């Protein structure tokens, strides 16, 4: 289960810079 890795939050914040 993803807990340490939060794909939802991480990729969103990351999508601001890296789409």
């Amino acid at each position: 289960p993803m807990a340490r890795n939060k794909p939802k939050i991480l990729k969103r914040i990351l999508a601001k810079i890296f789409k």
